[PDB]
């Protein structure tokens, strides 16, 4: 049985991740910034692709580059280690507020030059009005500037972003090379009749995306000219003829498709890097990774012996650093619900494959290799996910826990048994759906061929909408009332409960036309404003529609939400159910009033007690509260049905949407803007993270809690259901209690159809050691929800709601 | 018979008349280019449309207004009388190269104070890069840039202004009235569904529409106040209570539909000033006046004689000078096409209508009082056409030669015997083809309800192209061969004289294709930076589609380019078929040598004079010759089946091409870019203007004159077929005379099938004695081409080019 070695690094990604760990307070680029702005102003006159494409050749051939840490995989980001870049035509709103107050801000700090200070204020001038955040408020009616300016609905990380969101078709550029995509643009454009409308508005497309392959090219070109010169003042053997060969990886790479393994993974990392040069979007994915570079692999390992394992292993170990050195600043704000400067680089390995139609297990040495490489290297990045099928062998899945017993996350699973159905069933071809990968955290798509943001749209507080169907339409945070109601508790007028869940319907239903109407704003103002010329030009099918992604070119296009505060919802009205309604022990007007208290003084503290542990809650497979959360999630799920996506009808199959809950860190900062509830949570505090049950509320073991999440609508979720789970490490030290954990995954899967579980394994002591002594736990990674982070870069509001999770045992 | 007085005007409209008239260098106002930056400036976060609808409301708001000239009929177009408005998003270009040497232009001189100077300082700097113009040029492929320079193909009024060329639904103002048009735009925005896309778009630019809307009703309420703040400080008791009329008339139709004919014509002028202060497009044009305003003449005039027909007579008198204040400013080049300042503002009457289905006679005393008052006042606005047809009654028929015989170049003459067959032919639905009316000159389009340019796109120099196909393609002006070809004159390797149309063919296909990839780039510049928002909401069906014109909001959209050289390309393909060809006395390289020099030397002027006069001419019934014009001009027409125009599929019906001849006075700046030809016609000297036989070849009278003419495809050139004629008075005094003419009219127009005739009458001494002394003569106007223009406003190659035109006698 496969037994990995999870301790080794070479000197060079010791000293190498050691750097970039001890990277606090990561400065800011603005370089970018300053070349976007030329050009941006130099050709006004171009169409706002060909301006755009223009604007990424100008900066990738003036900007900064450099080969650091003898790095084996080349290729930076902005001009200094960590640092971000900043993104003008998105917004520049937040930029100038807090351009002085970033060093300070908890949990995402950044170090501000100050000549970078004097030049910021020199270019944000020129973008105001031009941006995308200003022009979606330029169309925005009064009531949606309300309701975004109350929270009970967000979109901030649509406003003042790229949307990435997606995996880009590496198999592509692996296949054809840089100069054969130039050669499939020429071959379109020789179609194009410029006495048709359409065709006028697509060569222009072509045109940027052929700047931009050109660009590329010249870039790793200019890459492989640094490395020679680099070479030449070299005393070290060993890292010179590195140095070398890094350069003849470039030559080829620039133009031809790829030979080794080497070459390859280079290649794929260029593009995954200028992706995220050309826009700031995360959850930039690189899908399978695991089957299209195995032919190299196999070729350069196993066949020919050209490389060891072990060098596959240091290769993969480079690149996981640069992936690493990638960074984004983000408000103060939307900073919260992103706890750890995270980039949700995803990679994804397993899974199943089709030959000659029929299916069978994908798991091959690399998928090993990577899994192992993973768990030496023990960083944020990648977001390592595995795809579980039934025919997934013990060894792997062994293999798997073996990392997991690593404590930094990972990996996390997805489910072939629930996705694949589910896929074909909305139409995705069966070649497709067996492909598909994991994007950012849960969330999965076809690599290579789906639209951005298969979740990650907007945000509805469920919570809160709650509170306003239990009282009159009433937000209990802002006062305001966006659909007035006539019953509320306050009045003591809901004659059923029955009349309660019409009142959540009717103003669910309400909120949900109005988190689309914002969508399409800001869809629209992404459409019209920021084109992604690289990122189109790799997905199917956008250059033989010669258009971009946002504009319909994409094979495949759905998307989704954020449904915030899961376990609440349904805990609060379990609550209501029994403790009000079926039992008349808790009177509607006397519960109003410990909710517009906040559980104040002994008399409601009592109260909110028998709302916490004398009613059911969500997560200990009990079917009187979890049943009634999937009845009110239900109305969601089919009020989206009345709905298409901007891109339906466009070209995309789908262009419709479905339902999620891949929320990330939003808990804490919703729930601090969101007031009491009847699940007996007490005003500003986070609300249940993701789909998981409410902290300290499962008293039955992980066994209740897979058999309450997989009573969800988990099929019309394709979003994700988001399932975190802490253990002591003492509780996988025995074979015995790691089977019963591989037992317990096969069910979830199989039995259930779960769609995720991610493994957080870390003694309460650590953590609080961590705080003490950060000095101490540098290093110290920590699943947030859906991806990883460093415990020290977190601020302490999210260091102790992960303190505060339940710690279960098998 | 009908008698009309063409001699008497109040002293009012005199004094008016006479000050107009005698300014010589217009002013230039910079309020709306002032206006329209502040507000391009501080809503850059708007949409487009919308962005335009601000500036509009705010320019109308504290732009400069007036009362002058004790008018009846109030509103101007800018800060000063007779002053041309800037219009910077759709050029500066010539605006900074010509800045200060507009004064001296000839024929087009404007004045500029140093006031101006400094403010257009300002401003165009802002506008580099964003107008329609500049984002042409940042589209056009290195060949049409080459194209456009040399001249072969033009569309400069195209990237420079509006489009405009069509008639609003004054019919729908006039019934709706502005209240009930903000209430039809309401009904339309309560159907939006802000979550599809083109309901999304859809609602920005009905907002727009209703900022407009409510724009132009507080604009009236703005003159209605001035006219009371005027009427207080008057001390005439006539003048005083003429302006609490306009006061009250202001008020009514500032909301209301209007129920007198002063209120009905007062704010059908409001439509026409505002529509041309929103956009620069010229001739904008009325319709049929005498059809939509006859309800009110006869409530006023005959059934309840609240005023009298003459005092309807100095009403009208009041519109037309208020049509001659409005101004236009072109550059140095184009204003040598549009000699004499025009803008072409249209009135149609007579023709036809359906009553009940049931053709009749639309002929009424409204009618007649329009032409009466064009005949008084003998002013170039209106651009008067009348609708000719077979059932048009002897009596008005001579009072319309009556008019014609004031030498004003008024009214020119339509044809329903033609337009109504084949505009049902296109698709036109017949209710609509009987009501169509012309548009700025010749062309013909259903006013509301059709789109921009029915004619007016692109020019080609049908002459230089003839050239080229004689001379391997090589263009003589410039000396670029855009289509190369073997065979030349210079190498005398054509065959026989079917090889030389194959060449002709070759090269109008090429030449045809190109330019419609032009048009291509500039209507789509229109259509997304130029929106004209008042226009679009009065024109079928915008309003419902929620879209603009430019966009595929019209129910009709077919518009036409301008072929100018027609004789020239037809007298020259002759004079080479009989005496190289089919007579072998003038040798190919011969030829050639005296076409590339001119003529130059006793020698080759014995050879121009022979391909003169030794070869049949255009004009004279000669089917050796109008017949091969006819198939030469056959192969743009066939050319032109093989595209659509970029409203195809987007709404309207047609959405095509048809050929077109109006082609103004461009036949002189072209004719200045061609080299000898072989019609015997010197280099850099004017072609033939529109479809009129060459000057002084036309030796056999009028009546051959339009026999030649008629032999054109007149029903492939709905655009217009263009004749001028120009008499002596003397031949118009026997009534013996006049008979013969209108015989034959009705014979032109019933047994040819013919377009369009209009007459010059006035003698050589006249035009020769204004050049000489011209502030003499004023208020002498003169036809040019489709139009009338002040004689000595006009260029001296434009003044020469019409007295050196053949003088027929009948």
């Amino acid at each position: 049985m496969t037994t990995l070695n999870l301790n080794t690094l070479s000197e060079r990604i010791k000293a190498h991740k050691m750097a970039l760990v001890h990277i606090v307070k990561p400065p800011v680029c603005t370089e970018r910034a300053q070349h976007y702005t030329e050009m941006y102003q130099q050709h006004m006159d171009k169409p706002i692709p060909v301006r755009r494409a223009l604007a990424l050749a100008h900066h990738l051939a003036q900007r900064t580059i450099w080969i650091k840490h003898d790095e084996l995989i080349v290729g930076n980001q902005a001009s200094e280690v960590r640092a971000a870049p900043i993104f003008p035509e998105y917004t520049v709103s937040w930029i100038e507020k807090e351009i002085d107050d970033l060093a300070d801000r908890p949990g995402a700090g950044f170090a501000v030059s100050e000549e970078n200070k004097r030049v910021l204020h020199e270019i944000c001038p020129w973008w105001r009005g031009q941006t995308v955040q200003d022009r979606c408020y330029g169309m925005f009616t009064d009531e949606q500037k309300s309701l975004l300016e109350t929270g009970i609905i967000k979109a901030e990380g649509n406003m003042t972003s790229g949307d990435a969101h997606l995996a880009v078709n590496f198999p592509l550029v692996l296949e054809k090379g840089l100069d054969g995509l130039r050669a499939k643009v020429a071959e379109r454009r020789s179609r194009i009749n410029l006495t048709v409308l359409d065709d006028l508005h697509g060569d222009q497309f072509l045109k940027a995306i052929d700047i931009v392959l050109e660009a590329v090219s010249l870039h790793i070109e200019r890459f492989a000219a640094l490395a020679r010169e680099m070479a030449a003042t070299e005393s070290r053997v060993s890292r010179r003829d590195e140095l070398l060969a890094i350069a003849e990886n470039c030559d080829a790479i620039a133009h031809e498709p790829p030979k080794t393994f080497w070459q390859a993974l280079q290649l794929c990392y260029f593009i995954q890097l200028i992706l995220q040069i050309e826009s700031n979007g995360h959850s930039v994915s690189f899908a399978r990774m695991d089957q299209y570079l195995y032919p190299y692999y196999r070729r350069d390992v196993e066949l020919n012996q050209s490389l060891d394992r072990e060098h596959v292993i240091e290769l993969l170990h480079s690149c996981w650093l640069k992936l690493l050195e990638v960074n984004k600043i983000r408000s103060g704000s939307h900073s919260k619900a992103s706890a750890g400067s995270p980039l949700y680089q995803n990679v994804t390995i397993g899974g199943q494959k089709l030959v000659n139609g029929e299916p069978m297990d994908a798991v091959n040495p690399l998928s090993y290799a990577i899994l192992e490489s993973c768990g030496r290297l023990r960083s944020t990045q990648p977001n390592l996910s595995v795809r579980y099928h039934a025919g997934m062998s013990n060894d792997f899945l062994d293999a798997c826990v073996q990392v997991i017993r690593c404590g930094f996350g990972m990996p996390a699973f997805n489910n072939d048994e629930i996705v694949i159905p589910e896929f074909i069933k909305l139409g995705v071809e069966k070649e497709d759906a067996y492909d598909y990968a994991a994007i950012g955290c849960i969330e999965t798509a076809v690599g290579g061929k789906w639209g951005y943001r298969c979740t990650g749209m907007s945000f509805i507080n469920f919570a809160r909408v709650m509170l306003a169907a239990l009282e009159g339409g009433r937000d209990a945070t802002s006062g305001k009332v966006f659909l007035p109601q006539e019953k509320a508790l306050s009045a003591g007028n809901f004659g059923n409960f029955d009349e309660v869940m019409t009142a959540w319907d009717t103003q669910i239903r309400y909120y949900t036309r109005k988190s689309i109407e914002i969508e399409y704003v800001v869809d629209t103002m992404l459409e019209e404003n920021v084109h992604d010329i690289l990122c189109s030009a790799l997905v199917d099918d956008c250059i033989e529609r010669a258009k971009s992604i946002k504009q319909g070119g994409a094979k495949y296009d759905w998307v989704s939400g954020l449904q915030v505060g899961i376990a609440n919802l349904g805990n609060s009205l379990a609550a209501v159910k029994k403790l009000v309604f079926e039992q008349g022990v808790i009177g509607q007007q006397q519960l109003a009033a410990a909710l517009a208290d906040d559980f104040d003084g002994l008399t409601h503290e009592q109260l909110r007690q028998r709302l916490i542990n004398g009613a059911p809650k969500y997560g200990n497979d009990d079917d009187s509260v979890d049943m009634l959360l999937t009845r009110a999630y239900q109305t969601y799920i089919d009020e989206l049905k009345q709905y298409h996506n901007p891109r339906y009808g466009r070209g995309p199959i789908g262009g419709n949407y479905y339902a999620g809950t891949s929320s990330i860190s939003a808990n804490v900062p919703f729930g601090a803007a969101t007031m009491a509830t009847p699940d007996g949570r007490k005003a500003h505090t986070p609300l249940a993270e993701g789909a998981s049950p409410a902290s300290g509320t499962d008293h039955l073991g992980p066994t209740a809690v897979i058999g309450s999440v997989g009573k969800l609508p988990t099929e019309a979720i394709l979003g994700g259901v988001l399932l975190n789970q802490k253990l002591n490490p003492s509780t996988l030290e025995n074979d015995s209690d790691r089977q019963k954990l591989m037992v317990l995954l096969r069910t979830f899967f199989e039995v259930h159809k779960g769609w995720h579980i991610q493994y957080n394994i870390v003694s309460r002591e650590t953590l609080l050691d961590a705080k003490k002594h950060p000095d101490q736990y540098r290093d110290l990674v920590v699943r947030v929800a859906g991806y990883s982070a460093f415990f020290t870069a977190l601020s302490p509001d999210a260091q102790d709601d992960i303190i505060a999770r339940t710690e279960h045992t098998l």
